[PDB]
């Protein structure tokens, strides 16, 4: 109680991710009991890597947060104890469970549950076993699915306790009925119900794969449901399986504020993912729409003049804006990330790419970038040999010429000797921000 | 002890620099508690920045790491030494300090000691006051230099005590003859004797400037005495002071094991310095030497084939090694890092750069590489897209062209036409290594 809370202040204040951590914590003080963070976790995780999952969640709690873990039984019961005590598995719609199957489920869930609760503590944490008592559900089928039910009220009583106790709540997917009868609850429906009730600021999905994947099989860093979602469903390259993950994640995020955001990762990266503007693994949000224009008189110059001053660290120089010509402006509804292109001897030129810290974190920088380079297949830009955005530029560039102070990039398909003459012109261009 | 450990690690394991801090712990878990560091503090730094000082020294103490911090009063001591008076004389090259200076010196350092010890604790740490009882010296010269001495034997019992208890041992520079006589001790001669006695993994020199400087006047991230010490000592931009500093830093490091490393940095930087590849100071190793040669014959190509199978995921194609026509090669004395340069339509072109993780971190990747780009001012290379070292490449290139699979870099002033030419060539060169 004494030594912990304190000896991480005067600890992670000498660490490198340290200031950036203290700051989510503080601002993530939309405490309200357990409004902290709901976390679904695959059954094939509690199995194939417990000590990690358990170290992961222990860190959260000893750092400040109060996770509300929910868990399934996949491998451990979809296999083992049913192909074993020989009741077999009956899949109608998707998964029924006659009377004989119940004591197997009850048995196994309270096992993994406890497995996890104890593991966390083993790993430095404080946790609380909540195997039954939260999910009150009706049995909707009877003659069909046998003994499966739907969450008709959430009981936070027991969760509430753990929260004030400094413990993580570890909840299994069993629910009584209004008459006290046991029944199974697939975790998809059960995370909806819980996440509505609590209204959390964060929603993690801990999977073995620990991510969600772009067109090129790489990890999909960030999704803007507002802009990116449409194309995403109606997209040949996104499988049916993932399409659901989406149809079902929007369903979640639409039930929460815009403060809210879901994160899919694997435990070993979960922390580096909740506390870095980088991240690791897919982060999703309702996000904002982007307005795209070429009519300057259609732009909050003063608001933008703020966006720039804030992003760069210095003020644009006098009457810079009134002069500015403007080929195309892409600005996010909130004005927290913009790109403005002028022209240069007939090349699309990136005059300002300005994005704010928290805007980078919601993955909007990326979102503005995309629409820009979906506009300008040939694009020239410069940057200071300092601006730490250079590395993001270098992976988007196709060309790059370095000098002591400036660095010109291109993203067209022209060649070293074709750009040659326009590359020189960007270097020649004068600073439009001060010292 | 394995109680603290277990958990204080189960935290870092999730911190960006968690891995390197975890390692230091494990290394220095028992019996070597006092073998981790010999932190020397400028008398000037206990003056202005005492709080920040304590807060670093404190942050170490609070993760497992128990320093042996040594100090020497400096300025506050000269000011006080002129108060009473009789302050001057340097007959030799060290000061002369006579009987009258003593009572002041001892009570001046003693106070500085306490000051610091109590400071570390306020900061949150745990420390020990060792104002005297560690430095047993003989007395250099009677008449000439007064009551100055030279350390002969180090009595480490008081520091094992501290270290053993999880406490940073704060040692002040005060001597004591074998006939009991108390005596003045020069900090440098005193730190050398202690680093001997202890054989630390580290020897940190804390200052205000917090780093050594290059010809440019920027900071000198590192040094590789095996290679860099000759060059540095003939250079006309390396003044006296800095020569004399490197000299001493060498005498220490020749006396420690290989793993040892001297850092000179600033209190605010100590963490970054000791737990990031980069740090915020000048870091010095004894290091290993590099050979340069036009003479493929004169190389262990069997080793090299490994160095390159181990760096890259896979090994060179069949016959790559026979075939190869070396322009120049720089291989490190241990074949943990090598640049191999061939020729391409005239230009020097970089056919192999391979640096193992362990070597990349010790700072050899750069040592080979400076040696390369020094030989080949105009250089053309290439790298795959998914290559770890592309960022360092891009920091070092003068321009670069990127295609999906590969990327061609270059250095040196080089006309557009000159460059597009050679570039389309290096894109053409076929895989000298096997595929993924
Ligand atoms: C650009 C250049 C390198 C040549 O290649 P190119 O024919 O123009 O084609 P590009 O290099 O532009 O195409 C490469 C890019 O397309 C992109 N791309 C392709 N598929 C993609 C995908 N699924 N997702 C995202 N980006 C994708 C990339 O962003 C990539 O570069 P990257 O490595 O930074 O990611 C050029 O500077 C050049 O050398 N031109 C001169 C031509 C010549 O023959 N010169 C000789 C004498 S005149
Ligand atoms: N990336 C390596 C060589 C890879 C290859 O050409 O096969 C280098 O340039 O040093």
């Amino acid at each position: 109680a004494p030594g912990v809370r304190q000896t991480i202040v005067q600890l992670l204040s000498h660490m490198r991710d340290g200031k950036e951590i203290r700051e989510y914590l503080h601002r993530f003080s939309g405490i309200d009991q357990e409004r902290f963070a709901v976390i679904k976790v695959g059954g094939a995780v509690i199995q194939d890597d417990l000590p990690g999952l358990a170290s992961a969640l222990a860190f959260l709690q000893t750092v400040g947060l109060t996770p509300v873990v929910v868990h399934g039984g996949g491998p451990q019961l979809d296999a083992a104890l049913e192909a074993a005590d020989i009741p077999t598995e009956r899949v109608d719609g998707l998964r029924v469970t006659r009377d004989e199957a119940i004591p197997i489920i009850r048995d196994t869930l309270t096992q993994a549950n406890l497995a996890l609760v104890d593991a966390i503590r083993d790993a430095g944490g404080r946790a609380a076993a909540v195997p039954r008592g939260v999910f009150e559900a009706d049995i909707v089928d009877a003659d069909k699915l046998g003994r499966v039910g739907e969450p008709r009220h959430i009981h936070l009583d027991l969760v509430g306790s753990a929260a004030r106790a400094g413990q993580a709540a570890i909840l299994a997917c069993l629910g009584e009925t209004p008459d006290g009868t046991l029944v199974n609850i697939n975790a998809d429906v059960a995370v909806r119900a819980l996440v509505h009730a609590l209204q959390p600021y964060k929603v993690v999905f801990l999977t073995g794969t620990g991510g969600l994947l772009d067109e090129d099989g790489d990890i999909l860093s960030s999704i803007n449901l507002a802009t990116d979602f449409g194309d995403l469903m109606q997209a040949d390259w996104v499988n049916g399986g993932m399409r659901l993950k989406l149809e079902e994640i929007k369903r979640l995020l639409d039930d929460l504020p815009l403060s809210s955001s879901v994160s899919i990762t694997r435990p070993s990266e979960l922390a580096r993912e909740l506390f870095t503007h980088a991240g690791s693994g897919t982060l999703i949000r309702r996000g904002e729409r982007i307005v795209a224009t070429d009519d300057k008189s259609s732009l909050d110059l003063g608001r933008l003049d703020n966006l720039v001053k804030a992003a760069f660290g210095r003020p644009a120089v006098e009457g810079y804006w009134d002069r500015l010509r403007v080929d195309r402006a892409f600005v996010t509804e909130s004005y927290r990330a913009a790109a403005i292109t002028t022209r240069l001897d007939g090349w699309v030129y990136l005059d300002k790419f300005a994005v704010l810290d928290d805007a980078r974190g919601e993955g909007l920088g990326r979102t503005v970038w995309n629409r820009l380079v979906d506009y300008a297949p040939q694009l020239i830009w410069r940057s200071r040999t300092n601006n730490p955005v250079n590395g993001f530029y270098f992976e988007e560039c196709d060309g790059a010429v370095r000098r002591d102070e400036w660095t010109v990039f291109w993203r067209g398909e022209m060649g070293p000797v074709e750009v040659a003459d326009v590359v020189e012109k960007a270097f020649a261009l004068p600073p439009t921000l001060e010292a």
